[PDB]
This record gives structure tokens, sequence and C-alpha cells, in this order.
């Protein structure tokens, strides 16, 4: 066991010494009679994947043939035995059994780390209703509430044994990549923290699933449990803890990449602490950052600053080689443009940050809007847009100007609202864009309470609009980044009554490196956010 | 009006002289109700008052067919706000047929809102039956005012521009036109906006009927008229051009779908000859780009065209080939060269195919040594040997591809065929192979990979005859002409000789024993 003090270094030491592979190889070694019964062929997703008999979940027997089998195990959390139920992703054949499992084991929480379809593969069958209600054998699932957020989706169901309600809540980690591990550990983290908090009020065990029920599922169980170790004990033993649960279910944490990813994720958690602040504590927290060897502001700031370029012989389409997209987040026109996807509260790919068009790029910029079906553009400062004089002529569409208003804001600055249409030259489709030109923003001589007024205006507008928000300053840097931040923080406050500024900056900075390079801007975010909680 | 005699040449004359654009420009030259106080998809798109259908407003017009007035109801794609109104329209105008030439979503754009139930019922529309085929999808609904109605969903229409092939659109219209022939009310037709795509059907269906009854065809004439009943019908120049080419193909093809009853009467009539006349037509007004490059060192000789070219995550010599149930039913391709072996398996892995049919070098792993691709491992599970009715072998081997970086397992089955078709065994034993692989491919998902040496004739006849077997089984019909042409369009050089085109007819005929 390593202490939280030494785990960060200890992790870097395994990256340097290539000691993860040693450590993972050694883990590979390592009966399943029930799961190999001929009866139980069509209840297993894969033939090699199996539920060990000592740990397997048993359902009652009913009615010839057998009826008590499901591909799922009880697996022990951190000094909490038989905590999780590590289970495979239900098929249409096993949908009922899966709901019976829920009813028979008193389950209230379900943790889903997979999509139903992933690059054209059936990974998991939809075992619940999008519509009001659906009936799975004896079991009636009637969906109450749904929340869809950038990286996860919460669904509130109710359950009845039709042979006579109980509330059940599903936690859908949606954005997990189709092979490999999430390029960012920071959102997975928050998901587990979000589930871990709600799950702290559930009485039965927590069901966890992916497709197979091994890697992804296992990776949550390690990440959740170690989290709890860090809080209560101040220590962390992945290798220890993992070797144990691998007894209760096969191939938990299946790849080396997952093993490594757990480490890095937990490292980030140790150095971040919980950085989501409630309403009550904004004030108490915002002071504490500017009083270890140095301030939480410096300590957090350092962490924001943490790669493949396409910029060889198309490099004459960027303004500055200082603010330039990374392939992870790089925005793809049908080919190249300097623009990164930026995530927000509700959708990974909420915004796009990018540069102000260079004369040649003007045509690309508009194609970007057209491909991504964006209806908002926010500008924060050369005209790159058509008049009624002369519409812009892109090949597969025409850009044309419909309106132009001018709003006087509460310190008498202007908001140039113009509407547009892009009409297909080769189809019937019409895309209706709205365009904001902002003043100097944030105008730091007008007070900090009128920074938000802009953001509230553009918030409302982006509700009724679909597609992402294109936000450009000169270079796709700080001023655009603070926009996406503060919008995202406004939402996050409004809906959850919480603020995690640390996360909102870092994800931004991870997704477009060079947006936040100076602490005064990082602090500023805290500053602005505080004026909101009056 | 041009006669069908002179329409094919007349069309080529407008391609040569760039006279379609003249003809379309010239076509370019009131709506009080539609400009009232949320029921219009786009602001520029509008339903003219004299033609509009009738608290009382919906973006739809009556449009006249060929000497058949007020025949169609050319309408926009319903929004969730106008879904009801659209069903009331159906009830109030005695509609039994709906023709949908668009998807609900197209490269992430909402083009049309789903106005019907996937589940049993929604509000009263209760869905009875569904059939999903390569290029369209038939749905049978029933309707109550708190009647049977049939929807015809042309699914594969490309996201901007016109279908690269006119041959499947044709067949769709012919399929709808036949069922619609004993509907008494009007036929509702829609796309997203309700103008180009919708309009292009109405011209294509009606001219079809002109050709059958009158032996003439007047698009420009007929079009100029209906453009009075609704704005922008046939919206682009590409659509205008496409109608022509499509109809040209129809004139020269005639109906080539044969029922059970008439295989015998048709197969003789072919043999200047309809066989030569049809054959010529397989060898064909689009364009072609083959690559070539300094990755030309990954082909044996038969080379994919970009339309149909199969995309590994990136190049492989392989074309998508269409079948009865799915455009992209099959992939025809070459036998792997040693370097391509790794690609071949990646192809299977990307497209999630579970059947491979081989038809004559080992490119597959033993229990000795699984194949090691980066994002998966290929491994041998089974190997059976089936003795067919003239004692030849079918080498059935099963495989698994397991992800190296995930949990997924793909279960492939692999057939090595004998000499096929074995021409010393009778034609009656050709089909037995195909029937075997037919039932296997029912329970399997993903496309069928089919290779001979070069992805040529022998693989092409397989996809043909499988597709024809299905088509006979389910619809009791055979359209051999179409099945070869689509194949040949999608991978040029598969059918280069008439004896193999004929052969298809030959084989098919032996099947209709009783």
């Amino acid at each position: 066991a390593i202490p939280i003090k030494h785990f960060p270094k200890h992790v870097a030491d395994l990256h340097a010494s290539n000691g993860f592979t040693e450590e993972f190889e050694t883990l590979k070694e390592f009966t399943a009679d029930s799961s190999n019964h001929p009866d139980n062929k069509h209840k297993n997703r894969y033939v090699n994947i199996v539920a060990y008999d000592h740990s397997r979940v048993k359902l009652t027997q009913l009615a010839g043939k057998l009826t008590d089998y499901i591909n799922a195990n009880y697996v022990d959390g951190y000094n909490r035995p038989k905590a999780y139920i590590a289970a495979q992703g239900p098929l249409k054949s096993t949908a009922e059994d899966f709901w019976r499992m829920i009813w028979e084991h008193n389950v209230e929480v379900i943790v889903m780390i997979t999509n139903l379809v992933e690059k054209g593969r059936r990974k998991c069958d939809q075992y619940w209703p999008t519509d009001g209600s659906e009936e799975y054998g004896s079991f009636l699932v009637n969906q109450k509430n749904v929340q869809v957020l950038a990286y996860y989706t919460v669904r509130n169901f109710t359950l009845r044994n039709t042979k006579i309600g109980r509330l059940v809540t599903q936690y859908h980690y949606t954005q997990w990549p189709d092979m490999g591990v999430p390029e960012y550990s920071l959102p997975v983290l928050a998901f587990v923290r979000k589930t871990a908090q709600a799950k702290r009020h559930a009485v039965g065990p927590v069901v966890v699933h992916c497709s197979a029920g091994v890697g992804r599922t296992g990776t949550y169980i390690v990440l959740d449990s170690m989290l709890q170790q860090i809080q209560h004990e101040g220590t962390v033993n992945i290798f220890g803890f993992l070797k144990h649960i691998r007894s209760q279910r096969n191939y938990l944490v299946q790849t080396e990449e997952q093993y490594v990813f757990i480490h890095d994720t937990l490292v980030e958690a140790i150095l971040s602490k919980e950085t989501e602040v409630p309403d009550s504590h904004i004030h108490s927290y915002v002071n504490t950052l500017l009083i270890s060897g140095k301030t939480k502001l410096e300590k957090q700031f350092q962490l924001l600053s943490q790669s493949t370029a396409l910029k060889q012989c198309n490099r004459e389409k960027n303004r500055t080689s200082s603010i330039i997209p990374v392939e992870r987040s790089r925005v793809g026109i049908s080919d190249y443009i300097n623009a990164s996807y930026i995530m927000g509260y509700y959708q990974s790919n909420e915004f796009i940050i990018t540069q102000h068009p260079l004369l040649h790029t003007i045509k690309d910029f508009w194609r970007m809007i057209w491909d991504h079906n964006a209806q908002l553009v926010v500008m924060i400062p050369f005209v790159y847009w058509p008049n009624k004089d002369e519409p812009i002529n892109c090949e597969s569409f025409k850009v044309t100007l419909m309106s132009e208003e001018h709003k006087c804001l509460s310190n008498e600055e202007k908001l140039i609202v113009q509407d547009f249409i892009l009409e297909a030259t080769q189809d019937d489709y019409v895309l209706e864009v709205r365009h904001f030109q902002c003043p100097k923003w944030p105008n730091p001589d007008s007070p900090i309470s009128k920074t938000f007024e802009l953001i509230s205006i553009i918030k409302e507008e982006a509700a009724n609009r679909d597609g992402p928000m294109i936000v450009h300053d000169e270079h796709g840097g700080v001023t655009a980044g603070t926009f996406c931040a503060l919008t995202t923080l406004m939402h996050q406050l409004e809906k959850e009554n919480s603020m995690d500024v640390y996360q909102v900056a870092k994800m931004i900075n991870l997704m477009r490196p060079g947006v936040f390079t100076d602490i005064e801007q990082y602090q500023f975010l805290y500053k602005v956010v505080l004026s909101l909680v009056s």
C-alpha cells in the first residue's frame, strides 16, 4: 500500500521503469459449472467469458429445463464485502432475468459503462423503455425522469413485480471510447464521484455492467473503491485490491491500458481533491485558495498545465503556431481547419473554439458550421460574412444575410445580432445561424457582475438552437475559453447548485492547450463565479 | 413529346450539348394561408393556395399525374407539431399510400420527424407489418378516427445530390406503382422540404405510365405543368438530369422482373436477341475513378471503383455489393496477398462480418499460431468437412477475433468451396451450395465477404444467385437483368462475357421445378 503522499511519484516511476507491464503480466494467473451448462448457452454474450460459482449470482428457480442462471458475480469493495454485482450487458434473451436480478437482490443503483451500439456493433441490448413503460416478463419498468449530460446520463425508473413501486436509478457513462481508455481521466473521475455520492444512500448492492462485464466494469470497481480508501484511510492499493477481486470474477480490468489508466486517474484525484463546490461553500472555498508549500490557486493552476499536430504544409492556414488544435479535439471539415471541440455541461462537443478567419479560411469556417450543423456563433474581438449585396458561395451551400439588430447592454456596449441561412446547392436543407459580435469582453472597467449578462443572453439563445456553439476570439485562446468556461459554470450552478471551476478549466485546457497559460485568468474565473452567488 | 424510340438518343444529345442547364434555367420562371401567424420546415418553402390541401393548414399540395388529375399529394416531411395534421390529412383525403423519399436523420441533420410507431401503437396509428429491404422499407399501418395504410420508405437516397445508380430508384417506383394501381384515393408523397425528391418521384412515376400506355415521354412538358401546383418540384439540375437517365434505363430495360409462372416463357424469349440486348446494357452515364498510386502493389491484377470501394481504417481491393436485404449485403474482393492478409482480417473486423465464402494459399491461423493484428487476435476454433451430393468437400472453419484493447469477440465462419460451379456435375447441384450458405447467413449479422482469385465472375455469380434465391423465395419474382447490372456497376469487370450472364438465367430456370 502506498500513501496518497507518494502515489503520484510512485505512478510516474512505473511509467519510467515500464513497470506496469511486469505488474500486469504477474496478475494474469489464475470452476464455472453452472455457466457452462448447455441450458445456459444463449445467456452468455461470449463463450470465453464466465461467472465463477462461488461468486455467481443465483436467482430463484421457477417453471423441463433450468431457470436460476445469470452471467454476474458479487465482488467486494474496499473493506465492504459483496458490494457490487459485476455483470455482463443484458441480451434480449436475458433482459427479464436481469430485471429479476434487480428485484431479487434489492438493487437500486445500476452503473452502465457502455453504449448499446459502438461503431456498428451490438455491445448491449436496451433493457429499459425510452417510452413511458415496457414489460420484461413478470417485471414492469416505468421510466420517470431522464437527465442527459456531456459524459453520462441519469435515468430514474420504477419497478413492479407484476404478480402483486420501487425506485431504481441508472447511471450511464456514455462517452467511453470504442477501443482503449478515455483520453481524459478527469470526466470518468467525476462520474464515479457523482455515482459514489448517490450510491452512499442505497441499501442493496450496486449492479455494474459493460458489454462483457470484465474490463470496463472492473475498472469502475477499482476506481470507486480506491477512491473510498483515499477518503477514509489515506492510502491506495490497486494491485493488492485488484488481485483479490480477480478471484470473484475473471478478467476484471482486462487490458494493460485500463490498469495504467486507473493509476493516472487516481493520481489526478489525489492532487485535485474534491473541487466541486456547493452553493453554501463558494465563499469559504474561494478564499481558501489564496492564503503545503504554496496556495491552492497555484497548486490547482499547475494541474491545468498537463500530443500530435497536423501543421506541416497546411500550416499557412493558422494565425499563430501558439494556439493550434490537438488531434484528440481537432475539428474535422470534410479537409483541415484550426479548431478544437470543447466540452460543456450537456454535451462533449458543446462548443468549438477556433481562430478568426483568415481570408482563405473564410470558406472553411462556414463549411465547419455547415458540417457540424451549428446555429450559434459567438465572436469576441475583419468581416468574413455576406451582405445582401453579395451572398457567400460555397460549393455545397450558399451563405446569406437575413437580419441584423444592435442591442445596448446595461453599460451601453453593443451586441451585433445577425441572422443567416445556409441553403444547400445540392439538396433542400436550410441551416439557420445566429451571429453575435461582442464588445471588448470581459470589459474589466465595467464591473464583474455585468460579465455574466452577456453569457445569460447567449445561454437562452443556445437552448432553442441545436448543434454546437462556434466561439472565436482572435486566436481561439483565453477569451473564447473563459466564455465556454463561464457558460458551462452558469449551467452547472443553475442545475446542480455546484461549481467545479478546476475541472472546467482543465478539461478546456486539455482539449485546447494554451487557452489558460496564466493564473490571473484562472483566478478570474473564481472571481466572476462568486459574484453570481448573491 | 419524344417517343421512347428517340428518347434514349435525345437524352445523350442533352449530355453532349450541355442542354440540360438551358432546359432547367428556362424552367425557373400565391401563398396567403401558408404565410399566416410553426408548421413550415423552411421559410422559403410554401404551399400554393389553389393546390394546397385543407386549424385547416398543412404544407402540402395536390399535384396531377399523367392524364390523372389531383393524383398525388406532394407534401413536406412532418414535424412533431404537424404529425397529427398529417394523419388527419390521411383520414380526410382517403389516402392509403404514402411514399417517403428521405430518412429521419441524414449525416446528423433532422430531415423528417418520425410520425409513426416503432412499437405496437401511438396516437390512432397501430403498426401491423414491416419489411426492410436493401433500398426501401414497407410498413403496413392501420388507422382509426378516435382502415389499412401502407408506407413506402425509399431509404438509401444519398445525403446531397442524386443516387449514383438509377436502377434501384426505378424498381422502387415500379414496386410502389404496382401496389398503388388499385388504391382509390390520392397517394401522399414526401421528402424533407417536399420539393425536389418528392417532385422527382411524381415525374418518374407518371412518365413511366406514359411510356406504358402512350409510348411517349414528356418530362419538360409535364414538369412545367406541375410546377404550377407546387413550387421547386425537381429542385436541382442534377435531379432533372437524373430523371432522364433513369427513364432512359427503364425504356431500354422494359420490365425485367419475372414471376414464378412466366420464367419459362421469358427465358426462351431471350434467344439482336434480348440476351444480347440486355447483356449490352450491363456494360455501362456516371463516371469511374480507380486508385492506382504507389499502393498499386496491393492488387493482383479487377479493381474497385470509389462508389463501391471498401474502406478499412486504409486501402484494400474490395467493392461493396448489394443484395436483396441490404445495400452492402456482400463484399467482393481478391484472395489475400501475403501483405494484404492483415488488411483482409481488419476488413472483417471493421464491417463486423460473420461469413466468408471462398471459391477456387492459406491466409488463416492454425491452433499452432493465431494471427496477431494490432486491435485484435484471429484464432481457429473449429474445422468440419461436409460431403455434398456429388462427394465434394465444403471446408467449414469457425474463427474468433478478440479485441486486444477491448472485450469484444467476433465469431466468423469460413467456407472453402470446391470447383464452383462444377460444370461436370449438372446445373441442379450449383444451387445446393448457395442454399447451404443462405441459411447460415440468415442467423449471422454483418456483410458476406466473398472472394475468388480476383473478385471477378465466380464471386459475382455467387452474390447474384444468392440474391436471386432470396428474391424468388420471398417475392416469387426474379430480376436477373437488374441483379447482374447492379453487380457490374458496383464492380466493373465481373461480367464481361455473355455465357456467364446467360448462365444466370440457366441456373435460375432449373430452380423452378415442382
